[PDB]
């Protein structure tokens, strides 16, 4: 399998388990410390990155009635400038720009508790589909599915809905939505890291996925596999490939990956383009810091960067 090794230019360090990597809609990043701990207690932060100098601000450091959360990945909204977050204790957090932020649910449209999750990716029809590994949701104990299959998938609707779409999985954690060159949403990928599986499902409509199948295969036998994901402008799939110090490349039909990228590090945690360009900031846990290469082309359009009001 061809392998490049572009530079890896540093952005920022010490962010403990440096996750979540997103450009909103002003251009501004954004990266979240899931691991930031007080006394032992979660204390996850959301941070905002000067990528001008590389200093960092932390926005947001959510808590529901004492519980810290882990803030684990991000998403920007399209008709409003906030962050959906995905969160290993709490569940999906609105975070806004100013530092606030929001639960949206404790419970899932069949009443059932809430789990909580690691990664999100809206689709263009704004519905947003969200991996859960953890268990329930703060006040319950933490539990995370890395040996035991009950981690879900979820899907938070433009009504309002939070969807559990399917079940089962052993720490579910990348996710993306293909789109077809019109703009319709119709394949579901998902990453289960330890499985060293990447899975897809036909999308048919808001929270109706179909045809469960193992579309991709991660390379390696280290401790570790598929995390962050995401497509570039071609609808090749870049998946962080923790722990193989390596970031794969999947042609549109998935299988084997077609390319490998070499980081200068080797726990790849996730990725983001910057829009408009070819720039991919990556997530890192060896060092808990972002660094960012050039890739290829540029990245797939982010929901973010659509338009309601688009004529085209
Ligand atoms: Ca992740
Ligand atoms: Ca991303």
């Amino acid at each position: 399998i061809p392998v490049i090794e572009p530079l890896f230019t540093k952005v920022t360090e010490d962010i403990p388990g440096a996750e979540g990597p997103v450009f909103d809609k002003n251009g501004d990043f954004y990266i979240v410390a899931p691991e930031v701990e007080v006394n032992g207690k979660p204390a996850g932060e959301i941070l905002r990155i000067d990528l001008k100098t590389g200093k960092k601000t932390v926005i947001c450091k959510p808590e529901v009635n004492g519980y810290g959360g882990i803030p684990a990945g991000c998403q920007c909204d399209r008709d409003a400038n906030q962050l959906f977050v995905a969160d290993m204790r709490l569940g999906l957090l609105v975070v806004q720009t100013d530092g606030t932020f929001e639960e949206i649910a404790k419970k899932d449209s069949e009443g059932r508790r809430m789990q909580g999750c690691n990664d999100c990716a809206f689709d263009y029809e704004g519905n947003l589909w969200i991996t859960a590994p953890a268990g329930e949701v703060a006040p319950a104990d933490y539990t995370r599915s890395m040996q035991e299959k009950f981690g879900s998938i979820y899907c938070f609707t433009t009504d309002g809905q939070m969807i559990q779409v399917d079940t089962a999985f052993q720490f579910p954690n990348g996710i993306a939505v293909r789109h077809m060159n019109d703009g319709r949403p119709y394949q579901l990928i998902v990453a289960e890291t330890p499985t060293k599986k990447l899975w897809s499902y036909d999308i048919k409509g808001p929270a109706k996925i179909e045809n469960k199948k193992v579309w991709g295969h991660i390379p390696g036998t280290h401790e570790g596999g598929a995390d962050g994901m995401d497509f570039d402008e071609d609808n090749n799939l870049l998946v962080a490939n923790y722990g193989s110090s390596h970031i794969e490349v999947f042609g549109p039909d998935g299988g084997q990956p077609k390319m490998r990228i070499r980081c200068p590090f080797e726990k790849p945690s996730n990725l983001h383009f910057k829009p408009q360009t070819k720039t991919i900031f990556v997530t890192e846990h060896e060092n808990n810091a972002v660094w960012k290469f050039e890739w290829q082309r540029n990245g797939k359009k982010q929901y973010c960067e659509t338009l309601k009001f688009g004529i085209f």
